[PDB]
C-alpha cells in the first residue's frame, strides 16, 4: 500500500496484497461476526420451515460450487505466498457459512435475507475492485477468480428474489429490498391518492403486532413480577419489549457513525474542487453512504415507531383485563377518568419515549466525540469548558424534577375533568332536565383552568431548559476559549473548533425534549403502575363449585371497602336447590349488597360462602350494550328459536317488540337510552334468563313494570310455575305481592339477617315483619364516526389561530424570523469571517447569545398560545357538546365524546403546539436557505422553483393519504373508548355471567382494528421520508456530479442544505397537516344541530310564570326522530291548576316521554303546550327548565360531594340543604356518614343504593320545589315503608303546586284527583280514578292486577 499507484496516479488501482488481503478480509469477516449474532434473531422469531424449491436450490448448489472454487484456488496453491494459502481457505469456509445460512434460513422460514444480499453486496463491491484490477493487469489464477465473480454475481442477483410462503399485510411477504424502502405501502399511496381511503382498503394487523399477540405477554410478564415481587413496571417493559428494540440500536449506532462519516466526505470533496477519478469515486461514495445512512435511520425510526404501537396496544390490553378484575374498592379509587387516560393518552407518552429512549444514549456520545476532538485540537482547555456542561446538568435536572410534579399533577387533573366528563355523559338528560349544564360546564372549566395553569407552568419549564440548553454552545466556546488564553490561539486553529461547536449543539438541542418526553413517561410509568398493582377480586372467595344447598353463607362479614365498615354483618343462610328466595328489607339495607357478595364483587372480611351453579344476575339499573335487542338477550350466547321466543314472550317483551320500529333487531343504544326503563328491565331480565343458569339473583326485575306485566312476567318466569321453576331463585323485591308465593323470605335489616322463614312462618312469629305485612306497608340508531373525505378546510387552521390571538401569532412569528436570522448571520459569520479572532470570537458568542434568548422567545410565546387556543378549543366543544340536544348523545355513542376530551383534545394540548413550532422552524430554515443560494451565484435562482415544485407534489401526493390515515386512526378510536365505557358500566354484569372473555376478545379486535389504522400511517411516513431523503442525495450526488464535470464548488454543499431543509420542511407540513385533524374534530361538533336557545331575551316569562301551573296540551304529536311513528298521538289534556294528577299506565306506553315533552328535550311534532297563558315552545329553554322540577325515572348522582349533588350551584345555605335532606327521610344516613354532607359519591352514585339515589333526587327536587313537579316514578325503588313516608312528604311539601306523577304503584295515585291513562300514546280513560273505577274500564283492571279492589 503506496500512494503513487492509488490515490496519485490517474488510474484508480489497488496494490496486489491490498486486493489479495484486505478485499477479501472486508465480506468473509462480515458474515463471521453477523452469524453468531443471527442465530439469536434466527431462533427467538420463527415461521415454520420453506418448501423444496428451484430458488432455495440453485442458491445452495451455487454455495457448494463456489466454495469447492475457492478451495480449487488452495489446491493449485498447494500444487509460495503466505497469502495463496490462507485467503483461499478463509473465503472457502465463509462460503462454506454462506451456504449453510441459507439452508438454516430456510428451515426457520425467512423469504427475503438482509444478511445474505448486503453480504453478496459487499462480496461483490470487492470482487469487482479486484475485477477491475484483474483486467487492468492483462489464466493460472485469474480464472478462478472470473468464475468466482460470476458465481457471485448470479448468487447476489438470486439473492433478491423472495422465496415461497411457509387482507394480509404486505410486509409479511415483502421482499427484503420492497422493506429496506418502504416499498410494499407504495400501492396504497397510488390508490389513496385516488380516492379517500376507508377502513376496507387497510390492511389485516400483522400477526406480530396483533393485540392477543402482544397483551397476553405483557400481562405473563407482569404476573411474574408480582409472583417474585413491589412490583417494578420498568422491568416488565424492557423484558416485553427490549428483545425487539434492542436492534434498533445497532441500527442507531451506524447511523451515528456514518452521519459523521458523511460531512468528513463531503469536506475532502469540496477540497478537492487530482484527476476525474478521484472526483468520480468521492461523490460515488459520497452518495452511497448518504443512501445507507437514510435507509439505516429509517429502520431505526420504524423499528422505534413498531415498538411504540406495540407498547400502545399491550397498554390498551392490560389496562382492560386489569379493570375487567379490578375490585370495587379501587374502581372507586381509580376513578373512571383515570381508566381512560391511561388507555388513551398514557401510553401516548410511552409512544413518543421509544423515538427519544434511543438518543439517551446517542446525544451524549457526539457530546463525548466532540469532546475528545476538543481536547486533541485544543489541549486540556476543554475541561473547563466541561465544567460548564457540568454546571448545566443539576440545574436542568432540578427542573426537571419540578416538571415532573407538575406533570403528575396535570395528569391528575385530567383524570378529574375526565371523569366528571363522563358523568356529564352518563346523566346527561338528567342534567338537562335539571338545567344543570351551566354549572357542570363552570366545573369542567375550572378543573381544565386549572390543568392549564400547571400546563403552562410546565411548559415555561420547558422553554427555561430548551433556552440554556440552547446557549450552553456558545458559553461552553466562550468558556474554553477565555481558558485557553490564558498559549496562542491560530485563526485556523481557533475557527476549526468553532465548527466542533456547531456540531455539539445538535445533542444540546434534543436533550431538551429526551428529557421532557423522559419525565412524561416517567409520570405515565408511575400512573400505569399503580393502576395494575390495584388489589384485585378473586373468585376463589366464593367457592363456586359446579352442579345439597345450591347457596350457603356462614357467618359472612362482607365489606365493600377494607377501610369502610363492613356492610354485611354476620351473614348466614343456606338455601336449597330450587327454592324461591325474597330477600326483603327497607332502603339501604344490603339486599344489593347481599347479592353482589354472592358475586364475589364483596370484599369479604370473614365468613364461608358456597354458590353452586352457574349465576345469572340482573343488576337493579339495567345494563344494555350498542347491540340491538336480539344480541342483548343473547348475550354471546346461541340462537335456538325455541327457546328464545319462549324467553321473549314469558318475559312480555313481545308487545313491546311489536310496537318497535325493527322488532328484536333494532339497535338499542349506548346505555339503552332507547329502551324505556321498564323495557330495559325486561330486556336485563329476559338476557339473564336466556342464559341457562342454575342460581338466578334477580335484584328487582319487576320494580319498573306495571301491576299487570310484573304478575305475567313472575308467574311466566320466576315463579314456581315459571321457565325458572327449577333452578335456585334470590329475588330481591320490595313488593309483597308474591310474597306468599315465595319458599323462603329472607328479612335484611341494619345490614344483617333479621328474620328467616316463609310467609306463613313469619306471619306467625309476631315479629317486626308481622308489623309490616299487618300493616302492608335495521334502524341503526347509534352512527358512527365518520372520517372527511377531502383537505382539512382552511377554516379549521383559522379557528386555531384566532384562538392562539392575534398578538401571539405575530409575536412568535417575529421571533421565528429573528432568531433564524440571528442563526443565519452567525453561520455566515463563521463561514466567510474567518486581534480580530477574540472579537470575533465575541462576535459568534454575541449573536449566540442572541439566537438562545430568541429560541426561548418563541418557545414561551408558542407555548402559552398552546395554552392559549387549547383553552379555547376545549370550552366551545365544551359549549358545543352540552347545547347539543338529547337526541344527539342518543345518536352519539359516548366514544366520540370521550375521544374530543381525552385524545383530540390532549393532541390539541401539547402535540399541536410543538409540532406548530417546528414547521415554523422549518419554513423559516427553507426560507433563510433560498435567500443564502439566492445572493451567492444568482444564476442558480433559476431552478429554485422546480425544485421547490417537485418537493412540493410529493408533499401533496403524501398528504391526501396521510391526513386519511390520520383520520381512519381516530375514527378507529373511538369505537374502544366506548367499549370501556361499556365496559366499565356493567362489569358486575360481565363477571356475574363470565362473560369476560368474550369482553376481552372484543377490546382486542376493537385495538386491532385501531393499530390496522395507525400502522400503516407510520409506514407511510417512512415510505414519504425515505424518497424525500433520496430527492436530497440525488441531488447532492447530481449537483456534485455537474461540479466534477465543471471543476475547472459550494452549489453542494448549498444544495445538500437546501434539499435537507426541504425534505425536513415537507415532513414536518405533513406532521402539521395531520394534526390538524384533531382541531378538524373537535370543530365537527359546531355544525351539529344544537337545541332551543337557553335564554330568549326578548320572549322571557314573568318572574313568576307557573304561579298557576295550569298545564295545557293541545295535541302535542312526539316524535323522537323523523324516521318512526308518534308516541305522543294526539293528546288533549286540561290539567287545571294545583291539580294532583297522574300518569299512569302500561310499561313503554308514552309516560315519560310525556315529562321529556314538557320540558321540551324533544320539539312537538305536532301541537304545543301552553303552560299559564304562555307556550313553551317560544318561552327561553332554561326560562322552562329552571321553572319545572322533575324527579327522573333514573337516579343519578354524579360523582363528587353529596352536597354537591344536591345543588352544583351552591346557591342554597347548608342549613335549608340539611332541612331538604330531612323530608327525603335521609338526614339519619347522611349523618351517620363519617364526611356528613362532604360524602363523596362514587362514579355515577354507586356509593348509594338506588333507593338512596331516588331519595337524593326527592331531596334535590324539595330544594327546587317550584310550582310544576313532575314525579317520574320517584317511588320505583324503595321499601313500602319509604314510599309511603316519600308521598306523604309530597302531599305535604307539595300541596298547592300542579304534580303529574307516573307511576306504576297504583295504591300512591288514589289519592290524586284524576288520572291520565296511557295505552299505546293516546288518551285512554281520562278523568277522577273513582270515576274510572266505576267506569269499569282499563284503570280498573290494572287496580285489580295492583290488589287495590
Ligand atoms: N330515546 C328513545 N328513542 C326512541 N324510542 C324511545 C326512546 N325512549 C323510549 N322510546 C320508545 O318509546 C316508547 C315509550 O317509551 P317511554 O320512555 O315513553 O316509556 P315509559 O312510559 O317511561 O315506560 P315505563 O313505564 O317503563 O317508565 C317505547 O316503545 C320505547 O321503546
Ligand atoms: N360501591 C359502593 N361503595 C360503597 N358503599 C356501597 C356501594 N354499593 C353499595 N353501598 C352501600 O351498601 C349499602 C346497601 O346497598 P344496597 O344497594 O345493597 O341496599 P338495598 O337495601 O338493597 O337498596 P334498595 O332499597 O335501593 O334496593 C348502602 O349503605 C350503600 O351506600
Ligand atoms: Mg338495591
Ligand atoms: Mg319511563
Amino acid at each position: 500500500w503506496e500512494w503513487n499507484v492509488t490515490w496519485n496516479t490517474s488510474n484508480p488501482d489497488f496494490t496486489k496484497c491490498f486486493q489479495n488481503t484486505v478485499l477479501v478480509w472486508v465480506p468473509c469477516s462480515y458474515l463471521w461476526v453477523c452469524f453468531p449474532f443471527y442465530f439469536l434473531y434466527l431462533s427467538h422469531h420463527d415461521r415454520g420451515y420453506i418448501q423444496m424449491t428451484h430458488l432455495n436450490k440453485a442458491k445452495t448448489a451455487l454455495g457448494f460450487l463456489l466454495w469447492i472454487v475457492c478451495w480449487a484456488d488452495l489446491f493449485y496453491s498447494f500444487w509460495l505466498a503466505p497469502v495463496f494459502l490462507v485467503s483461499p481457505t478463509l473465503l472457502g469456509i465463509t462460503m462454506l457459512l454462506a451456504t449453510f445460512l441459507i439452508q438454516i434460513e430456510r428451515r426457520r422460514g425467512v423469504q427475503s435475507s438482509g444478511i445474505m444480499l448486503t453480504f453478496w453486496l459487499i462480496a461483490l463491491l470487492c470482487a469487482l475492485a479486484i475485477l477491475r484490477s484483474k483486467i487492468m493487469t492483462a489464466v493460472f489464477r485469474d480464472v478462478t477468480f472470473y468464475i468466482y465473480f460470476s458465481l457471485v454475481l448470479i448468487q447476489l442477483v438470486l439473492s433478491c428474489f423472495s422465496d415461497r410462503s411457509p387482507n394480509p399485510c404486505p410486509e409479511s411477504s415483502a421482499s427484503f429490498l420492497s422493506r429496506i424502502t418502504f416499498w410494499w405501502i407504495t400501492g396504497m399511496m397510488v390508490q389513496g391518492y385516488r380516492q379517500p381511503l376507508e377502513s376496507t382498503d387497510l390492511w389485516s394487523l400483522n400477526k406480530e403486532d396483533t393485540s392477543e399477540q402482544v397483551v397476553p405477554v405483557l400481562v405473563k410478564n407482569w404476573k411474574k413480577e408480582c409472583a417474585k415481587s413491589d412490583p417494578s413496571l420498568f422491568k416488565v417493559l424492557y423484558k416485553t419489549f427490549g428483545p425487539y428494540f434492542l436492534m434498533s440500536f445497532l441500527f442507531k449506532a451506524v447511523h451515528d457513525l456514518m452521519m459523521f462519516a458523511g460531512p468528513e466526505i463531503l469536506k475532502l470533496l469540496i477540497n478537492f474542487v487530482a484527476p476525474e477519478w478521484q472526483g468520480y469515486f468521492y461523490t460515488a461514495l459520497l452518495f452511497i453512504s448518504a443512501c445507507l445512512q437514510t435507509l439505516v435511520l429509517h429502520q431505526y425510526f420504524h423499528i422505534c415507531f413498531v415498538s411504540g404501537m406495540r407498547i400502545k396496544t399491550a397498554v390498551i390490553g392490560a389496562v382492560y383485563r386489569k379493570a375487567l378484575v379490578i375490585t370495587n374498592a379501587a374502581r372507586k379509587s381509580s376513578t373512571v377518568g383515570e381508566i381512560v387516560n391511561l388507555m388513551s393518552v398514557d401510553a401516548q407518552r410511552f409512544m413518543d419515549l421509544a423515538t427519544y429512549i434511543n438518543m439517551i444514549w446517542s446525544a451524549p456520545l457526539q457530546v463525548i466525540l466532540a469532546l475528545y476532538l476538543l481536547w486533541l485540537n485544543l489541549g486540556p482547555s476543554v475541561l473547563a469548558g466541561v465544567a460548564v456542561m457540568v454546571l448545566m446538568v443539576p440545574l436542568n435536572a432540578v427542573m426537571a424534577m419540578k416538571t415532573k410534579t407538575y406533570q403528575v399533577a396535570h395528569m391528575k387533573s385530567k383524570d378529574n375533568r375526565i371523569k366528571l366528563m363522563n358523568e356529564i355523559l352518563n346523566g346527561i338528560k338528567v342534567l338537562k332536565l335539571y338545567a344543570w349544564e351551566l354549572a357542570f360546564k363552570d366545573k369542567v372549566l375550572a378543573i381544565r383552568q386549572e390543568e392549564l395553569k400547571v400546563l403552562k407552568k410546565s411548559a415555561y419549564l420547558a422553554a427555561v431548559g430548551t433556552f440554556t440548553w440552547v446557549c450552553t454552545p456558545f458559553l461552553v466556546a466562550l468558556s474554553t476559549f477565555a481558558v485557553y488564553v490564558t498559549n496562542i490561539l491560530d485563526a485556523q486553529k481557533a475557527f476549526v473548533s468553532l465548527a466542533l461547536f456547531n456540531i455539539l449543539r445538535f445533542p444540546l438541542n434534543i436533550l431538551p425534549m429526551v428529557i421532557s418526553s423522559i419525565v412524561q413517561a416517567s409520570v405515565s410509568l408511575k400512573r400505569l403502575r399503580v393502576f395494575l398493582s390495584h388489589e384485585d377480586l378473586d373468585p376463589d372467595s366464593i367457592q363456586r363449585r359446579p352442579i345439597t344447598n345450591s347457596i350457603t353463607v356462614k357467618n359472612a362479614t362482607f365489606t365493600w371497602a377494607r377501610n369502610d365498615p363492613p356492610t354485611l354483618h354476620g351473614i348466614t343462610f343456606s338455601v336449597p336447590e330450587g327454592s324461591l328466595v325474597a330477600v326483603v328489607g327497607q332502603v339501604g339495607c344490603g339486599k344489593s349488597s347481599l347479592l353482589s357478595a354472592l358475586l364475589a364483587e364483596m370484599d369479604k372480611v370473614e365468613g364461608h360462602v358456597t354458590v353452586k351453579g352457574s349465576v345469572a344476575y340482573v343488576p337493579q339499573q339495567a345494563w344494555i350494550q350498542n347491540i340491538s335487542l336480539r344480541e342483548n338477550i343473547l348475550f354471546g350466547r346461541q340462537l335456538q328459536e325455541r327457546y328464545y321466543k319462549a324467553v321473549v314472550e314469558a318475559c312480555a317483551l313481545l308487545p313491546d317488540l311489536e310496537i318497535l320500529p325493527s322488532g328484536d333487531r333494532t339497535e338499542i343504544g349506548e346505555k339503552g337510552v332507547n329502551l324505556s326503563g321498564g323495557q330495559k328491565q325486561r330486556v336485563s331480565l329476559a338476557r339473564a334468563v336466556y342464559c341457562d343458569s342454575d342460581v338466578y339473583l334477580l335484584d328487582d326485575p319487576l320494580s319498573a313494570v306495571d301491576a299487570h306485566v310484573g304478575k305475567h312476567i313472575f308467574e311466566n318466569v320466576i315463579g314456581p310455575k315459571g321457565l325458572l321453576k327449577n333452578k335456585t331463585r334470590l329475588l330481591v323485591t320490595h313488593a309483597i305481592s308474591y310474597l306468599p308465593q315465595m319458599d323462603v323470605i329472607i328479612v335484611m335489616s341494619g345490614g344483617k339477617i333479621s328474620e328467616m322463614g316463609s310467609y306463613q312462618e313469619l306471619l306467625a312469629r309476631d315479629g317486626a315483619f308481622a308489623e309490616f305485612l299487618r300493616t302492608y306497608a335495521t334502524w341503526k340508531l347509534v352512527e358512527a364516526d365518520k372520517a372527511q373525505t377531502g383537505q382539512v378546510k382552511l377554516s379549521v387552521y383559522w379557528d386555531y389561530m384566532k384562538a392562539i390571538g392575534l398578538f401571539i401569532s405575530f409575536l412568535s412569528i417575529f421571533l421565528f424570523l429573528c432568531n433564524h436570522v440571528a442563526s443565519l448571520v452567525s453561520n455566515y459569520w463563521l463561514s466567510l469571517w474567518t486581534e480580530h479572532t477574540q472579537v470575533r470570537l465575541s462576535v459568534y458568542g454575541a449573536l449566540g447569545i442572541s439566537q438562545g434568548i430568541t429560541v426561548f422567545g418563541y418557545s414561551m410565546a408558542v407555548s402559552i398560545g398552546g395554552i392559549f387556543a387549547s383553552r379555547r378549543l376545549h370550552l366551545d366543544l365544551l359549549h358545543n357538546v352540552l347545547r347539543s340536544p338529547i337526541s344527539f348523545f342518543e345518536r352519539t355513542p359516548s366514544g366520540n365524546l370521550v375521544n374530543r376530551f381525552s385524545k383530540e383534545l390532549d393532541t390539541v394540548d401539547s402535540m399541536i403546539p410543538q409540532v406548530i413550532k417546528m414547521f415554523m422552524g422549518s419554513l423559516f430554515n427553507v426560507i433563510g436557505a433560498c435567500i443564502i443560494i439566492l445572493l451567492a451565484t444568482p444564476m442558480a435562482a433559476v431552478i429554485i422553483p422546480p425544485l421547490g415544485l417537485i418537493y412540493f407534489f410529493v408533499q401533496r401526493f403524501y398528504v391526501a393519504s396521510s391526513r386519511q390515515l390520520k383520520r381512519l386512526e381516530s375514527v378507529s378510536r373511538s369505537p374502544v373508548y366506548s367499549h370501556f365505557n361499556e365496559t366499565l358500566l356493567g362489569v358486575s354484569v360481565i363477571r356475574a355471567f363470565e362473560e369476560q372473555e368474550r369482553f376481552i376478545r372484543q377490546s382486542d379486535l376493537k385495538v386491532d382494528e385501531n393499530q390496522k389504522a395507525y400502522y400503516p400511517s407510520i409506514v407511510a411516513n417512512r415510505w414519504l421520508a425515505v424518497r424525500l431523503e433520496c430527492v436530497g442525495n440525488c441531488i447532492v450526488l447530481f449537483a456534485s456530479l455537474f461540479a466534477v464535470i465543471s471543476r475547472h464548488g459550494l452549489s453542494v454543499s448549498y444544495s445538500l442544505q437546501v434539499t435537507t431543509y426541504l425534505n425536513w420542511l415537507v415532513r414536518m407540513s405533513s406532521e402539521m397537516e395531520t394534526n390538524i385533524v384533531a382541531v378538524e374534530r373537535l370543530k365537527e361538533y359546531s355544525e351539529t344541530e344544537k337545541e332551543a336557545p337557553w335564554q330568549i331575551q326578548d320572549m322571557a316569562p314573568p318572574k313568576d310564570w307557573p304561579q298557576v301551573g295550569r298545564v295545557e296540551f293541545r295535541d302535542y304529536g312526539l316524535r323522537y326522530r323523523e324516521d318512526l311513528d308518534l308516541v305522543l298521538k294526539h293528546i288533549n289534556v286540561t290539567i287545571d291548576g294545583g291539580e294532583k294528577v297522574g300518569i299512569v299506565g302500561r310499561t313503554g306506553a308514552g309516560k315519560s316521554s310525556l315529562t321529556l315533552g314538557l320540558f321540551r328535550i324533544k320539539e312537538s311534532a305536532e301541537g304545543e303546550i301552553i303552560i299559564d297563558d304562555i307556550n313553551i315552545a317560544k318561552i327561553g329553554l332554561h326560562d322552562l327548565r329552571f321553572k319545572i322540577t322533575i324527579i327522573p325515572q333514573d337516579p343519578v348522582l354524579f360523582s363528587g360531594s353529596l352536597r354537591m349533588n344536591l345543588d352544583p350551584f351552591s346557591q342554597y345555605s347548608d342549613e335549608e340543604v340539611w332541612t331538604s335532606l330531612e323530608l327525603a327521610h335521609l338526614k339519619g344516613f347522611v349523618s351517620a356518614l363519617p364526611d356528613k354532607l362532604n360524602h363523596e359519591c362514587a362514579e355515577g352514585g354507586e356509593n348509594l343504593s338506588v333507593g338512596q339515589r331516588q331519595l337524593v333526587c326527592l331531596a334535590r327536587a324539595l330544594l327546587r320545589k317550584t310550582k310544576i313537579l313532575v314525579l317520574d316514578e320517584a317511588t320505583a325503588a324503595v321499601d313500602l315503608e319509604t314510599d309511603d313516608l316519600i308521598q306523604s312528604t309530597i302531599r305535604t311539601q307539595f300541596d298547592d303546586c300542579t304534580v303529574l306523577t307516573i307511576a306504576h304503584r297504583l295504591n300512591t295515585i288514589m289519592d290524586y284527583t284524576r288520572v291520565i291513562v296511557l295505552d299505546k300514546g293516546e288518551i285512554q280513560e281520562w278523568g277522577s280514578p273513582s270515576d274510572l273505577l266505576q267506569q269499569r274500564g282499563l284503570f280498573y283492571s290494572m287496580a285489580k292486577d295492583s290488589g287495590l279492589v
